[PDB]
């Protein structure tokens, strides 16, 4: 969604790098500037409003002629920028790394959701700076830890178990970078703890997903939680995860992929992703997606049905 | 929902009975009137606003202390009343029958929907008085004919086949007697013609109902069309149909019941209703409703799924 | 409330007097005019907008400095004027009488209510010009007939009997000359027919008046119907009726007074008015109003009570 | 209206139990949760929003499919919860009792009214924490003291005496759990002090109740104040008080009942309740309610009448 | 923008084909229908709302999941449909041709503009059915005649000459199929007559275009008028015209192209299009577009400048 | 736009003059006052609201009969007054000078823009009192320094270079003294630093001005920055600058004039102003304005064009 350099810039004071949010009028000035090709990757001095992002990220910002960026003039842009700065400032980043850290692309919608979590007095993140930092570092790609319920990006809870918390992603209502397609619906299921889950608690989740979300495929991107996406979108999900798997192999970055419970994941998605982890090609993997198959917890849908009839 | 006498009264002119709509201020005057117990079943003379319904039907009309009636002061009350009068006036009803005809209870919501159909220049009923009369006579219980797509009460079309037309019932938005429970959702599937339906056209309907309405039971009330109701409501439907079957037996009125296609109807509903037609008791019939069973078109849900994934 | 000359003027065409409504801009011009004392009682020629009422009636019209008149610029002024003209035009008034007819003071609020009745397709007056004329002639003081339910000024029906129709007077919502005191509440009870009324139908009315209007006195002005007025106002009613009785004696005009049913009228009002008809003085009559007395249908209030408890 | 456990949960810190209000998002999470039958009576851990009420109280909370509960997402829910917690926290409740204390059902509308009293700088409760605690403990069922004017739940004062304060209950306008029937009207009359009341001060109250509330029955529930309820509702009041009297006998809880002044209470209610205290059956008691009788302060209604006529 | 079959269907009555507009509820029903692959190109019978377009044109209609179609539920859809039907009905189309006529793709925005012209009493098209037919037949591709000012699609006149009329295209404000990109600006310059144009009248147009539209390229699509498009869009225009030139060659349809005045057209566009007419390839033509060149009416921009300074 | 005495008055406390803002009700009182001709130039004592400006400046203030002044009752009047007072209070003005300082006419719109700059946390002036003072002293005519980008009056940045910052003047939206002509558009180009500017950075600015502002003349008033004004206004600009040049010569005040870069300034303006500096008459100077001439960076407009076509 955007590189971290779209929100802040590094400032060396006291043999350590502190990160500072952009003023939105500085971004606005940048968008109107004539800049040499040699300077497109350098931070821009607006003179009146402080420093601004490198003009090379111009398309990340919505303008009269760009709707595929972010709304950098909203309050949420500043809140997201401050959330990034706080997390990155706790890391005492060193001179060799600042470039890699800022050039990293992160999910803006994940960050706006964490803002929404932390500003809510009811939410644990409002009351624990440690959990907020952990949660943010995960979304910034500066942590090895896995996103769980405690550290979830958030949303509206629509189902909860001893083992699982199902959330509805509210991206349509975001201020910074909302999803523009009004047909969008996506959920995620995060794990509450990391100790083994009983068959009965798996059953309960599977049963809810077949009754209340029968038109949704249960998939994962390998990062330790389930993604509940409409079947009309799994093919696009497959492309993205494969491209991400392929790239992370070429670049040597961490590339472990948690296929998660085969009793829960859509069987075609399990096939597709298991073929990925085996090193197969895109065309070979994607074929298992569209290949019909039928070999699960039998009779779970008819249980919820009769419960309702009573 | 209400007896026909709640909308019109009979007037003998020219050796034939013409039916006349009530003024709503006549109803209002009636609701404030002191009436002898002997006159509760007689039409009421408001003096200023003409005749009014028998005070015995007071509860059919919404007031400060009644919300289970109709909104007789709306324009829709008059349109519905005129629709009834037109249909009943084409029948040259005779002196012995007027009582039975008016005392008959009909669905107001069905009549408001027929009004909505006929006032729409796009709808065939707007352009054929014969079809409108047929359609209304069915809803008034003064016709032996079966409601089909052509003569359907109406609603929003949400699926259509060579053989079927699926409608969404808009009762939440009615003016005269809307459903007050905002959780209400109900569809009906009417037959387009009365010649046999191919297996493939049945398949197409069943497939849509499992994909798009998996949380809905396919039942019928025996009147020749399907009713798509949430499982949380089939038990109440069962009570009503049985009470109607029981009564129509005691009173000798027509009591044929079309169970419709067993490949479409929910198997528990087919069992429940087949036990009814065999003369069983309520407790025996209703038991087959809650009795779990599992012995259909196999693999039809997985067909639509893969179609979407493409 | 206003003389008839405030609404129309006489025009002699074809040896008969036709009456013509004023344009409101003609009235407005009149209100700004300098007029000789000798011409204050003559109709005024606005030149641009036709004839206008005699400047002597200036205070009948609301202005920046008068709120005790009528709102002669509303549509209702024209409707009321036309209603008067129609009634007076059916009388072929003669040259000697026009002065007396126009100088007569009538109730504007009664006339606005008759307009409201006749413009309503539900009301009998909408469909019978004869009843409308009769009803208007009563309110214009050009008829010997008594106002009954059929010819009532109107309002909201709040109770109805075989013998009685109780109306709520809506004067607070009038456009032409509303009551300005927002605490105003007044009802009237008109007789449906003029044949004798049974004890049971009297009982029913008395019972309603004690239960639902316990804070209201049942009085009459002698014109053949009951007036339901709050006790805080009967003394003012007494003054007005006496002044009207006194005047009608001095002027020889008709002065019969129908005391109506002593089982219904408030006993103090019956005493007050019976003393009037006997020729007593104001001070003697009014004393019987404030004189406490207690000598009715016993136990009628406790009947309605227990009915409600059930 | 709801058990205290619907608002707070107990926390053992420092050998004493402190009570903590629920976050409304914790309640919301609970309402979506799959819970074992064995855990339905245990407080629920929403993980993200803290603890929540036992899922067994699900129906106390309004949802898309429940309107007979409370609006737990309003600000008033939190204010009411804090009011309960403050009162219960002053009691140093012990481990054996917490269950009984929380399981106790209290009037939410009484608690919302006490909130409205205490937040008003004009009200004595705003300025005396001791009176507020006393007043709340009465409404929580954790006090032996009787509700008087000082500690009344509140409302709009509509009549006041040396001995009495009459209040109108504003339940239609409540935010947390309003009465939904718009025809609802109920008053209460609380005693200002507990020393004897003169006949003249009783007379004054009775006189107001007959003039201004003639359609209302003067009853009590035995808790030391009068309840002014429409006659159309006394039968339902009778059922509730008897069921409460019956239960409190079976459970041994305090069951004294103050019949209050027989010159004020509706004579049928006095009969009904006196039969209750004598141990009679429901059918025997309730019969005295509908039994007509007529054997009071004579001529008090005619005093207020003549006062108004002046 | 859409085939003519998206608006009407043919009906053989009286050995001639009359064309009939679709009801929008018929289209809506079609969009929900299950249709055999063999019938996708056949007109669809909605049963309740008449005939509908072939389901193969589903994407021409805006839905919850399609924004690249038209708003067929607006009034403008019906007006456009009637305009097409009127024009096509004057042609007595024969059985062999109906398919070709309906399958023809036309500009909806051109048709909505002609509607706007004809409904305006000020516009000549409102008063001449012959001119309207001519104008529509041009936009329907059923006429050999060239669009001139008289028969222009319309818009806001922003400049006019003895020889030229410049219009602003209002596509952003259209109801049926507006341009969605809010940055859109496009003008057209139509010829008033077809007799030769003096150098001075060309000068006047060129002068206005350089002063008031310096950021716009003067191009044509070969149909006899100028198109004033921003330079940021000429490359896309080039693609479309070439694809249209290429296709019309392969299909043998009329393919004459009027390059128009080389003193007016942007020199790069003249080069690009002259290379097209010579049969060159796309890559060869398009190269002349981006090839810088500079060899016009000298000093025309400085004339308007000094005029303004005065 | 107004003398400084329209905003504040001098107060001698502690052998130094402090300047105090006017209350707007003091101004209002002054505007209603009868004042001797001898006192028209003295500050006015409103008695109730403090001191007010000399009645001789009455026309500087908008009233029912004056629209060519300022809106002295807005909040902006007070902010501007305080900004002046702060700047003037840092100068320890002496007794001989106060008259000259206050009588000085300054641009109100410049001062309102500096307020808008300083109240914005994003703007450097918000964070540096020294820069704000410098910037204000320039606008007050109490500084020898030249307005640069850092100290610019402000506006919306529409173009920025290593060497230049182009601003749009928002005078239409001002609160204190907006431009009333809605056709007004004016920009200014300020220099970022005062070290020499490369040819390439000049080229970049000239290129933007020809593409995006072709209808605007590049002129200066000699104060060290460029003014981008429509050609329809340069003649009026010429009058004003000449009158200012003429006056400053007669009064001996500073009269240096920076013609700025002849490669940027409109050649006619350079001629006009160079003739001014040579001492020529108005008629001689102004003639060079309207005199056509054509002898610049060739082919710069065609560079931006082709860039857009790509």
């Amino acid at each position: 969604m955007a590189e971290l350099a779209c929100f802040c810039y590094p400032h060396l004071e006291n043999d350590s790098y502190k990160f500072i949010p952009f003023n939105n009028l500085a971004i606005k000035a940048m968008l109107t500037a004539k800049v040499d090709k040699k300077d497109m990757d350098k931070f821009y001095d607006s003179i009146i409003y402080g420093i601004a992002p490198p003009p090379q990220f111009k398309k990340r910002y919505n303008t009269n002629d760009n709707s595929r960026g972010m709304n950098f003039e909203t309050i949420m842009f500043t809140k997201v920028a401050m959330l990034i700065c706080e997390a990155l400032n706790s890391l005492k980043v060193t001179q060799a790394n600042v470039s890699n850290v800022l050039s990293r692309v992160v999910s803006i919608r994940h960050l706006e959701n964490l803002v929404i979590r932390k500003e809510n007095p009811q939410d644990i993140l409002f009351h624990s700076k440690d959990l907020l930092l952990k949660s943010t570092l995960i979304a910034i790609g500066q942590s090895k830890e896995i996103e769980t319920t405690i550290t979830a990006e958030g949303g509206e809870i629509v189902f909860q178990n001893a083992a699982f918390t199902m959330w509805k992603l509210t991206y349509l209502e975001h201020q910074l970078m909302p999803i523009l397609d009004q047909n969008f619906i996506e959920y995620k299921v995060t794990l509450n703890e990391d100790k083994p889950i009983s068959d009965v608690h798996v059953k309960e989740l599977v049963a809810e997903l077949r009754w209340q979300y029968n038109k949704f495929a249960v998939i994962t991107h390998g990062k330790g939680h389930y993604r509940i996406v409409k079947y009309s979108s799994v093919a696009n999900h497959a492309d993205r995860v494969y491209a991400t798997f392929k790239s992370n192999v070429k670049t040597g970055v961490n590339n472990d992929f948690n296929l998660l419970d085969q009793r829960i994941i859509w069987q075609n998605w399990y096939a597709f992703t298991s073929s990925m982890k085996q090193g197969n090609t895109l065309d070979v993997c994607k074929r298992l997606l569209f290949q019909k198959m039928e070999p699960p917890f039998k009779g779970l849908s008819t249980d919820r049905k009769m419960d309702e009839v009573s």
